């Protein structure tokens, strides 16, 4: 109760992404990404060298040994370079051997209480029943109590919505660059 410390901060230098985690540091703060726990850097800030969005880009968060809180983070940031400068001769780049076609084929995606899409240039979330709005991205009930409609997603939207309660609460926040 200091300085809004349920949500997640963002800090990006250049190419660089640092996320506080929405708790205080942890010595054994673990972190996660796109669903993957990552045991290397337990500190409350999650600084990300060389943030390729393209793979770099997805949903975020972290937990402790006692705090546990549902939150995703949707960070999506753009770094890279204007053209090129440098040389490299290793240009090979063999790609003829795939093993996956489709982002993982098709057996599961996600459906779980609260959850957000992109899809037609728009983005909406989702929850099992009325959507709590926590703030930002305060887009209208799609329905009624059930979606949300924030519009475009070129309109950087950044906010957070908690589902209701009663079987699960769940919280997922959103952030399209800065």
């Amino acid at each position: 109760d200091d300085a809004e410390n349920i949500e997640y901060k963002v800090s990006i230098s250049g190419t660089s992404v640092e996320l506080t985690c929405p708790l205080d540091s942890d010595e054994n703060l673990k972190w996660e990404k796109n669903g993957q726990e990552l045991p290397q850097k337990h500190d409350k800030h999650l600084v990300l060298q060389d943030f390729s969005e393209v793979e770099d880009s997805g949903y975020y968060v972290c937990y402790t040994p006692a705090s546990n809180k549902n939150t995703y983070l949707y960070l999506k940031a753009r770094v890279g370079s204007a053209d090129d400068a440098k040389k490299d001769a290793a240009k090979k780049d063999d790609a003829k051997k795939d093993d996956a076609k489709k982002d993982g084929s098709q057996t599961n995606k996600a459906k779980r209480a609260l959850e957000v899409l992109e899809a037609e240039d728009k983005v909406i979330l989702k929850c099992n029943s009325s959507i709590t709005l926590l703030q930002g991205t305060a887009g209208q009930e799609v329905s009624d109590n059930k979606t949300l409609n924030l519009g475009k997603r070129i309109e950087d939207p950044r906010g957070m919505y908690q589902c209701g309660e009663n079987a699960k609460s769940f919280t997922l926040q959103v952030y399209y660059r800065m």
